[PDB]
């Protein structure tokens, strides 16, 4: 009764008594992280309105979830551990949080595989995926990665073995319960290969998809200028763009009607200088474009912004802060953060220049970040497959290295947060808005 064994990362030792407290505080610091992140993905979805791809947010907000789960699951009995132990064997405990952590992290890696399958779909489909990818689809699909991520870990109640090691903070899944090589090939075979398979078929075909030789895309560029300067930064940046490939169309928004103006368009750059002696009024002829913008096709455009101005006035191109405003309001896609001129453009053509380089990278932009943030996940999970096939298999029985995978594969629910709140402009633009008006109270 009460044998000890050492501590996986090297210091002191763990019994039905006693808890490796290093190794314990290490994965409590990471469920801080794990549920701050995922309550700001969630907060600013819904709060800041964030509606530009509604359909695949359905998954990114079931992976914020799930991820939020992952790092209150894990905090639980971590704190437990470190307030006492029972001295005794938690056989049934450590099996149903084991059972919880596998459900969760299947959940996350149906979402990526789902994710991909709807991005191939609105690329080469997009009226079809318009018409078809609807909620109640986008609901039924969600049910089923539930279900079935609690159906293939059911076994491990039914005496087919030990699904994982995330249980093993406890002195019985770590010592008395094994895995079994059926067991870890019926869960690759079910979840791991064909998850993986999904992805990589998937995006191999995305990345292999050209629909315009003759052209990169086609760009719309409106501008609003009363003297002269925003006209000068459309045309600098048009010429950026038709040297790249683009169909570049640049038109005065006093010779332009709102009604469809944006239909046709992969891209939409609003260029508007700010005037009003008094107050922040829009160039005299962007105003009838502003309050009739609803009209434009701006649902699910990818638009950025541009305008001169000058930071002696309070609202410093406070136009393109409105035009942003509006055209977030009405589920348009913010593709990157507006360019704002103080000042003579010319003295800022470098500025003018490089802001219209990024404009380049805007079309693949949102499909990119979902791409960097699938092959993230799956780096941070791989070496613990690995690990889980090679002890399955009784090649070695390491308890470092089962720590520090199952450490780091449990840093996937920290990752997905932080590279999707950092890399969506629309995103850091209702973060930034929400954060001001919760950095007063
Ligand atoms: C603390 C501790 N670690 N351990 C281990 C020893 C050897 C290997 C591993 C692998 C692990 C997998 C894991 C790694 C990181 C986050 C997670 C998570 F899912 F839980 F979050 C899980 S834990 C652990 C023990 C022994 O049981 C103890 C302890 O104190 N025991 C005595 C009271 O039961
Ligand atoms: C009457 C007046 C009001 C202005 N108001 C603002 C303002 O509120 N904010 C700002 O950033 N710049 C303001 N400006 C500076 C202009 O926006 C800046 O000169 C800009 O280059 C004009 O560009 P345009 O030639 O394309 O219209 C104002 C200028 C004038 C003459
Ligand atoms: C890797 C960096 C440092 C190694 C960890 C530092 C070692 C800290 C020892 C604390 C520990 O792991 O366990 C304490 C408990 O009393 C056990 O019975
Ligand atoms: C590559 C992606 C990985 C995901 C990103 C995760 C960021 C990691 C940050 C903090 C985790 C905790 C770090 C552990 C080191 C600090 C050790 C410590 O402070 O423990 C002292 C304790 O008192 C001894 O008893
Ligand atoms: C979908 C796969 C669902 C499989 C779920 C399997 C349930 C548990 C089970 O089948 O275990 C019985 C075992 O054969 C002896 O007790
Ligand atoms: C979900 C919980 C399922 C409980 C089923 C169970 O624990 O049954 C054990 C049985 O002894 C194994 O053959
Ligand atoms: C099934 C095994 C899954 C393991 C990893 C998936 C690799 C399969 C794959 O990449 O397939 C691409 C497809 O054949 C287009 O070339
Ligand atoms: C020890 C085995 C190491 C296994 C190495 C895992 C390599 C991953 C793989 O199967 O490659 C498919 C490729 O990523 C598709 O794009
Ligand atoms: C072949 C040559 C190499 C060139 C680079 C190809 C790069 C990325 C994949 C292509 C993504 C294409 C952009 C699709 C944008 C789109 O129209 O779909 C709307 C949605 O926002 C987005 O999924
Ligand atoms: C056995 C299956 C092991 C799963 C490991 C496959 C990892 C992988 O292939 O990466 C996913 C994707 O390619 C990222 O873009
Ligand atoms: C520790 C080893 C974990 C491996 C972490 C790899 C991170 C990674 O995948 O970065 C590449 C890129 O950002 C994604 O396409
Ligand atoms: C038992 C434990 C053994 C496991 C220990 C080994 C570590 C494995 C983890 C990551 C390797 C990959 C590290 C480098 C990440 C770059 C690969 C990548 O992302 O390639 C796709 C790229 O975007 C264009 O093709
Ligand atoms: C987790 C698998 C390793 C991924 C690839 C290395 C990435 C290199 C970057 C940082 C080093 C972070 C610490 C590396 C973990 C130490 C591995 C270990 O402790 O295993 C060997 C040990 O000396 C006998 O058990």
């Amino acid at each position: 009764v009460s044998e000890r064994h050492s501590c996986p990362l090297g210091f002191g030792h763990y019994s039905v008594v006693d808890v490796c407290i290093f190794e314990t505080v290490v994965i409590v610091l990471l469920t801080f992280l794990i549920i701050a992140g995922n309550l700001t993905v969630i907060f600013v979805f819904h709060c800041a309105p964030l509606l530009h791809h509604y359909t695949t947010s359905y998954f990114i907000q079931t992976m914020a979830y799930a991820d939020l789960f992952v790092g209150v699951s894990c905090l639980v009995p971590t704190l437990s551990l470190l307030h006492y132990s029972t001295g005794v064997h938690e056989s049934l405990t450590c099996q149903v949080f084991g059972y919880i952590i596998s459900v969760l992290k299947s959940v996350s890696m149906w979402c990526l595989a789902c994710i991909s399958v709807d991005r191939y779909l609105a690329i080469t489909k997009p009226l079809s995926y318009n018409q078809l990818v609807t909620p109640c689809r986008l609901r039924i699909c969600i049910i089923l990665i539930w279900i079935y991520s609690c159906l293939i870990f059911l076994p491990s109640f039914f005496g087919w073995g030990k699904p994982g090691y995330h249980g093993d903070i406890f002195e019985w899944c770590a010592t008395s319960w094994l895995t079994s090589a059926y067991f870890t090939g019926f869960i690759v075979c079910l979840l791991y290969a064909p998850a993986a398979f999904v992805v990589c078929f998937t995006y191999f075909h995305i990345f292999k998809i050209c629909r315009q030789h003759t052209k990169e895309a086609k760009a719309l560029i409106v501008y609003g200028s009363t003297t002269g300067n925003t006209e000068y930064t459309a045309e600098t940046i048009a010429r950026e763009l038709a040297d790249a490939g683009y169909e570049v169309d640049s038109r005065d928004a006093a010779s332009v009607e709102a009604g469809g103006l944006f239909e046709g368009f992969d891209l939409v750059l609003l260029g508007c200088s700010t005037w009003g002696d008094d107050s922040i009024e829009l160039q005299d002829d962007f105003i009838p474009l502003f309050d009739s913008l609803e009209e434009t096709g701006a649902q699910g455009r990818k638009v950025a912004c541009f305008g001169c101005g000058d930071s002696s006035w309070e609202y410093f191109c406070g136009a393109v802060d409105a035009i942003e405003e509006k055209l977030k309001n009405l589920g348009a896609e913010i593709v990157q953060d507006g360019l704002r001129i103080d000042g003579d453009p010319r003295a800022a053509r470098d500025d003018i220049v490089g802001w219209a380089h990024d404009v380049r990278g805007a079309i693949r932009r949102y499909l990119m970040v979902l791409f960097r943030i699938t092959s993230v996940f799956y780096m941070l999970q791989l070496p613990y497959i690995i690990y889980f096939l090679l002890e399955s298999s009784r090649v070695l029985d390491n308890p470092t290295l089962s720590f520090l995978t199952t450490w780091l594969a449990i840093s996937n629910s920290f990752c997905n947060p932080v590279i999707y709140a950092l890399s969506d402009s629309t995103f850091r633009l209702g973060l930034r808005r929400l954060s001001e008006t919760m950095c007063t109270s």
